[PDB]
């Protein structure tokens, strides 16, 4: 059949790359946010899960609790709970951002952007054919018939070099919401840093006691 | 049958809740570590299995790859696809720091320590109870045979408080194992927060640019 240039070919490349990639990007992401296969279920609709922290503080202070406060594990077991309950806390902001900011944008610019694409290189090859085949038999069919048939070809090419330019052309929007992704984390890793030393003073503050 | 002063029954409540919380805070912690159920037979031998993170990390770096350097978005993948795989080592040592010295030693504490107790606490009764019997049939039986009995009771006795009264006492130990916990875990978010700004540079300096 007809041909396309290599730059058209190479744009159509670099989109199913794309495509693949914002996929299994997707995926990971979300694997890694939760890993347990149970509560991806819930980041696969939106927190409607536990978190492991949040469970684990459940526990301590459960304990810590029971102990009673004449022991000195029993209290160092409500102070550390509390230091993972706001853990808890400040994960579910890291898996709401990263879904509202990374997830949810990818997903849409899947549905959205690249579907339409994958539209029209359909619609393209199509007119491709029919082309090749009117054109096979080109004494048998009207010139006419045949100017459209290429004419529609034609047409339908510039519309996909347009449709996937323009995807490619602004990739950078990507790396955005690439950034956008470490930024979430970032913001997490950093509030957790907090917790994590806010607590460690009140624990140095009993084992250096007595 | 005879019975144990409220100190006695004290000392022994909170072993049992030390024992309990032991487990369950062990168990939980590890869910915490890896909360996909199939990755903890892992970390419930030793690490032999993936992280998200490193996974995550290979697939951006695949596709950036893919991709190619004539774009923006292929590159941005391969950065923060590093950053991905750097934070899936300083997991790996979360995992190990937490599994040495915090998993281990209640482990340790429950096998060894309270073990000891438990069995202390189990020949007591019995001593109990032989006396108890023995001693409904006191006519019957040679005094010198149910004085023993009484001895041997009270002999038991004495272990049982002394094993449950030494771990109890030293209980801070395990304030410092929860410490143990919380600064491997410091370590690690400290460590983290690092490899996340490193990378923000990176793509900050992509997207101020174009």
């Amino acid at each position: 059949g007809t041909k396309l240039d290599d730059d058209f070919k190479e744009m159509e490349r670099k989109v199913d790359v794309t495509s693949r990639a914002v996929m299994e990007i997707m995926t990971k992401t979300i694997e890694y946010l939760q890993p347990n296969p149970a509560s991806r279920a819930k980041l696969s609709m939106i927190p409607g899960y536990p978190q492991a922290e949040a469970l684990l503080a459940e526990a301590m202070l459960k304990f810590g609790r029971e102990l009673g406060d004449d022991c000195n594990f029993g209290p160092a077991l409500g102070e550390v709970g509390e230091a993972m309950r706001e853990l808890s806390e400040v994960k579910d902001s890291l898996d709401i951002e990263v879904k509202q900011n990374f997830i949810d944008p990818l997903q849409n610019l899947h549905d959205k952007d690249l579907r339409e694409i994958q539209h029209h290189l359909k619609k393209l090859e199509g007119r491709r054919l029919d082309f090749d085949y009117k054109k096979k038999r080109q004494g048998k069919i009207p010139d006419e018939e045949l100017r459209q048939a290429l004419e529609k070809f034609d047409e339908s090419k510039e519309i996909a070099e347009s449709s996937m330019f323009n995807l490619l052309e602004m990739d950078i929007e990507q790396v955005s919401q690439l950034s956008a992704l470490v930024q979430a984390q970032l913001e997490y890793h950093k509030q957790a840093v907090q917790i994590l030393q806010q607590v460690t003073v009140r624990l140095e503050e009993r084992i250096r006691q007595a």
